[PDB]
DNA sequence: CTGTTACGGCTCGAGCCGTAACAG
DNA sequence: CTGTTACGGCTCGAGCCGTAACAG
């Protein structure tokens, strides 16, 4: 029917919910990080509809009714194939092609397989129509010398319209290139002959500007991309596909995204979502959620503390239900408030000279030391390349010995004033079920020696090493610490249950028997950080970790969960933790690279007052946030633009927010004179 | 929008046609054998439909609107697995787990992976959850002697309802498990418990049953079954998943199905419909046009002949319509006529003896020799099984000396009365790019002796085996006669293009020089049936078997087409086109399977024609149609029945068809008196 | 001329945890 | 007591075409 109704869904941590999701509508999906709304999306609904679609060429739900075909569009990233670019997945290169065997003046007969580099016709001898001669140096890749990376023959560049062959239109950004097809002549029988072709070549050009990337060249590769240009580039080819009757899942389509192009951004998806299709967006931001048919708003807290539907409806309905966390936020009874008093520079700054990597303009930048300090600008404007692949390989090279080439830079001024480089990430902080955030934050080894420090202990003489299930002789044996067992089938693939002879319990027999305040090793593994905070009580020294963790947002965690499961949310506040727990000695530097994705708006509050306490501790944390929450708290602002691509890679304006808002021809500055 | 808008389809043979189909209704392709609809409908819908949502996670047609994700229901078995069941396949093996599982008493706590095989929990552990452990006898499979077959644990058997544990209920044939279901009793708090589990299961007991498969059991092999049976299967499991807005082509879905079945064939098929979906039926069938919504008639012949949308409207238009084909037959304009006189035996007759493969009841036939022998019965009856694993396999172990187990049978009488067996089946006549019907009809060596007894060959001295695409000395030595080169790409499979040297003309330059008649071989072996027929009026050798391939319906094929790229209707005619050209001495058996698989109401006709052409050149011929018209036209119909499954396996009448419409307790008889 | 049989030949090392030692 | 550094250890052969020879 018009309805996707689920009952009795009880993944991950979802407590036995029933939901009626519209369809045909857009509808958005809310609630804290670890909630549940991610679960209840991706591991039910898109795995259901996909399940169903390709058994006819298990979620632990009762029964789904009404669910057509998903497709998920996260930002996900992979290598690809080198014959592969950004014309290529667009789908734009057949209709070029098309129309250079139509109506293309030669400088056999012109046919659309000779302009393709898929096909032997027209793909250059040497490098198989690549592109690219990867020659290992005694693999560097380097540019092809017969087809000078046009990857075809040179008999079809001949052919050319409005004076440019087709590498020198694959070449062009996508807005001028759609400008240049705008404007380009051609008689009565031209106009007739390839009518279609144009309109489909500048509907797809201007979906793809409305989208974002009006900077992008249809010639670079699609493997070298970042997750929020690949996300968009597959939005805009969804819309231009026009698949019908299909259940799209998004995860926060405004993910590295800037203010400024979030109307183009809506737009987009209702266009998309208008031609008779379903929208399940997961998204946090303000904005969206005033555009939306259909808010579901999960809760009330997170992990065990959440995974209920706490409040449904319209935007109107979220926010005057009380007991929603979002409608709270949302009508203004809690918001973070800008600060009165901002720290200034002490005369320490970092000058960056000659940086002219990717599309920087060979310009000099001053990064102040001991503030908290923002980057701003719009989308390409090449800040990421400016911070990670010059700053940050520097500073790490210089301190760390990493062997990691840095950037097209010539020198950098004030690196004696750092001790140290940390970046944080969402990357996963372990690849092996050997490792706990207890053992990450370091609390694990005060707790062995708490357990090791009783009488029963000493009276079997059991080393602190004895109550850890990574050594030999205090683990289960059966298992080798590991708590599954591998059980091999004939015909299916190897499956794991948890062991039979410590029943997961990771410890052997005469392990268990010792216990300290009635819990023994595996009641202290087994019990969430809220409740070990009172736990620990007594004791300072593991407290004072305990309460680190909790301070970050921990306090639903158990310090047994496998480092593998952990989300990057959970691993960024992980590291955010051990951070905080270690000695500061005034002289470290703090890199994050868009610390708020896929945080709510109370999160967003927390990661704020983290990233203040730690900079008052006297550090410096330079970060890259397109969050105008967290700009307006900063105490310094470099804007990099005034455009993206090869318009961008400049300065615009720098100083403190009060200052940049000044800045007449600045988006950021405009934004941030409105926001205040 | 509402349509599947097709402008540009140029696939195959089609001429460049343009096709409006409306979307969320029952729309019928009708056409000609060859005429182009399984092109239009595979090729190009099913194709895109297919690509356009696997690139998310190349038809030649300009551009298509309105497109969903399209499935492809079609007669095609795989080996699959062991693991998969009927049941399993059917989806109703898991609640029927769930049902064991919720209120199963016992003769850990019961959970329901403990009733599952695929899992280590409940497997049986000898045989790893197979059911059949495969030994090598010094691969036969014989039953696992722990579980007997039940492929589960033997405390997992204890657990019984109604006095029958899983594996006797999934034993059960599916009517009498739903009976079995429908009437069991339960407690308040049971069908409390378990009201959404038994309705589903009902719901899909009634889903399989309305399809047409009521003998089937559900612990049956799903690797294990005809064409048709899987075809009704993934049409039932569709039904029951109820995936919405999604494309559906169906490919003869009444193909291996009994007559008295088609009514609740096409229910089935509109309740699919029924839930927002759209069907692409391709059929043939006289009662399925009068239930469709929109009819799009190909033709106006075959192959080059064919390809353009000769008529399109609702049935009435389509009989109104004077140039339609369909219509000519629909509306009794050119009509199959009953013979007046039936041919009768002669005193010999083929008697087997205790026939007991499979179901069959260890019965007794006599078969008719020199007569036209027609066999019907009901689905599942064991007619299949009694031609093909018995007769057959028998005759061909007399006579060809083939090695082939026959069935569980005593003996037969009347071998002696034939001299050699002959199958007709759709299988394809060659796998390799060698062979073409031109070479398989036999007409390739006269048309050589023909070229080589020319003056220039003399001169020359060329010999009959120089024009011929097979040996050394005669074809192209670049491409060694196969008329295509190898090309290798670098992450791309090998490609593969015509030949450069001899342009595919398959031939050397040297040979090309000849000609008898204007013409060389080239043109002889690129030019269709209808054309050589006038060509070669004047030699009457090869006149013979060219009028001999033209009778069949193949005069728009040519005789260079390779023997991969022909279908199965094709490679059905090339084949009784070969028979026919031979020479009869009386003695002769053929055997077909069902012959009108895929035939239209002209090709059934001509078929009969050629069948009786067949009979009465002094042979015998006995096939399997569930076709009234073919069997209207026959001189001896066995049928089996009463039932399909363990009830059937019997012979319900035998004799002519007056005789056989004269029996009371027969669907065949009944269905054949109201047809004459 | 026509059918049959047999033969010949062709293709299909990296990252993290735990521990010992050293220095502040 | 706390931080750092170094080291040890663990896991991820069949089927068809062409031809020579023989018999009707
Ligand atoms: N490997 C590459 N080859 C060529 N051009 C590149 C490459 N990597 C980046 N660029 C370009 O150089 C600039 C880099 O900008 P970058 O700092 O990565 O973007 P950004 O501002 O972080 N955008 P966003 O991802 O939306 O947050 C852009 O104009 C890119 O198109
Ligand atoms: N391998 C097998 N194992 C067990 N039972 C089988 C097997 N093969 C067939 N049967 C059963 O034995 C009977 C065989 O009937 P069969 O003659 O193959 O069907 P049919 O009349 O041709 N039906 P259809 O496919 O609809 O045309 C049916 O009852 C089958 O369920
Ligand atoms: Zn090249
Ligand atoms: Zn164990
Ligand atoms: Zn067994
Ligand atoms: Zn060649």
């Amino acid at each position: 029917k018009d309805y996707i109704v689920v009952k009795g869904a009880r993944e991950h941590n979802l407590k036995n919910i029933d939901v009626k999701i519209p369809r045909d509508k857009f509808v958005v999906i809310t609630g804290l990080s670890g909630s549940g709304k991610s679960s209840l999306a991706f591991d039910t609904i898109y795995a259901e509809g996909q399940r169903r679609y390709v058994e006819s060429l298990k979620p632990d739900v009762d029964y789904i009714d009404g669910l057509s075909p998903a497709i998920a569009i996260d930002q996900k990233t992979t290598s690809r194939n080198p014959r592969s670019t950004v014309g290529t997945v667009t789908e734009i290169y057949d209709y070029l092609r098309l129309l250079f065997a139509r109506i293309g003046t030669p400088h056999e007969e012109i046919t659309p397989r000779m302009f393709s580099f898929n096909n032997p016709y027209g793909a250059c001898p040497e490098c198989t129509g690549l592109g690219s001669l990867m020659r290992i140096d005694p693999m560097s890749n380097i540019p092809c010398p017969v087809c000078k990376g046009a990857r075809l023959k040179k008999e079809s560049l001949a052919v050319t319209i409005g004076g440019k062959n087709i590498y020198e239109v694959c070449c062009l950004s996508i807005g001028e290139a759609k400008e240049f097809f705008a404007n380009l002549n051609l008689t009565e029988r031209q106009q007739l002959i390839a009518r279609q072709i144009l309109k489909e070549i500048n509907a797809r050009l201007g979906f793809l500007v409305d989208v974002g990337l009006d900077y992008l060249t249809l010639a670079r590769a699609a493997g070298t991309l970042s997750g929020g240009e690949a996300q968009r580039i597959r939005l805009a080819t969804q819309i231009g596909s026009g698949l019908m009757g299909v259940i799209y899942i998004l995860d926060e389509p405004s993910i590295g995204l800037h203010q400024r192009d979030n109307d183009r951004l809506l737009r987009s998806l209702k266009k998309l979502r208008d031609l008779g299709n379903t929208l399940l967006v997961v998204e946090h931001d303000e904005d969206t959620m005033y555009a939306s048919d259909y808010i579901i708003d999960l809760g009330p807290g997170a992990g065990s503390h959440g995974g209920q539907i706490v409040a449904e409806g319209t935007v109107e309905e979220i926010k005057q239900n009380p007991n929603s966390v979002t409608g709270e936020y949302l009508s203004g009874r809690k918001k973070i408030e800008v600060p009165k008093e901002r720290r200034k520079p002490n005369g320490k700054w970092l000058e960056i000279i000659g940086a002219r990597e990717n599309n920087l303009k060979n310009i000099n930048v001053r990064i102040p030391l001991g503030v908290f300090t923002c980057i701003t600008g719009v989308s390409g404007s090449g800040k990421s390349s400016l911070i990670n692949e010059i700053l940050y390989k520097r500073l790490a090279a210089e301190l760390n010995r990493a062997s990691v080439k840095p950037g097209e830079h010539d020198l950098i001024k004030g690196i004696e004033y750092l001790d140290k480089v940390i970046d944080i990430d969402q990357s996963p902080i372990g690849r092996t079920p050997r490792s706990n955030p207890a053992t990450y934050t370091g609390v694990f080894d005060f707790i062995r020696e708490i357990f090791a420090n009783t009488t029963e202990a000493k009276t079997r003489g059991y080393k602190a090493g004895r109550f850890s299930f990574n050594v030999k002789g205090g683990r289960c044996e059966a298992c080798a610490g590991d708590g599954i067992n591998k059980i091999e089938m004939h015909f299916l693939p190897d499956i794991y249950v948890p062991c039979e002879v410590c029943k997961g319990k990771r410890y052997n027999r005469e392990t268990l028997e010792v216990r300290y305040k009635g819990k023994n090793i595996a009641e202290v593994l087994d019990m969430t950080v809220e409740e070990a905070l009172e736990f620990f009580k007594n004791i300072p020294r593991i407290h004072k970790k305990i309460e680190t963790l909790y301070d970050v947002g921990l306090g639903y965690i158990k310090l047994g969960q496998s480092s593998t499961t952990l989300s990057g949310g959970e691993a960024q506040r992980v590291k955010l933790a051990t951070e905080l727990s270690r000695k500061s000695t005034g002289k470290t530097m703090y890199i994050l690279d868009e610390p708020t994705t896929g945080l709510h708006m109370a999160d967003v509050h927390r990661l704020v007052g983290i990233l203040h306490r730690l900079v008052e501790a006297g550090n410096s944390v330079v970060v890259i946030e397109h969050n105008l929450d967290v700009i307006k708290t900063a105490d310094y602002i470099i804007d990099l633009g005034p455009e993206g691509g090869s318009g961008g890679g400049l300065v615009v304006a720098e100083g403190t927010p009060e200052e940049v808002a000044k800045v007449e021809n600045s988006y950021t500055g405009q934004f941030l004179k409105k926001v205040l």
